[PDB]
């Protein structure tokens, strides 16, 4: 029962890629982009965390 976020941490963590999470647009409409060592996406959404979650549901998707 974990989500995206917790997944890609986890998986971040050990294969030396931790996620990070950066805010490019608060307009409420959020934009963030996700960077997971070389890999990077952008995810938006209502709230921050709902912006994080998508942008780590794909770049999951992605990776994995």
């Amino acid at each position: 029962g974990k989500t995206p976020i917790s997944l890609l941490q986890e998986y971040g963590t050990r294969i030396g890629k931790t996620p990070v999470y950066d805010l490019l647009k608060a307009e409420p409409n959020f934009t963030f982009r996700v960077t997971v060592g070389d890999t990077s996406c952008t995810g938006q959404g209502p709230s921050k965390k709902a912006a994080k979650h998508k942008a780590a549901e794909v770049a999951l998707k992605h990776l994995k």
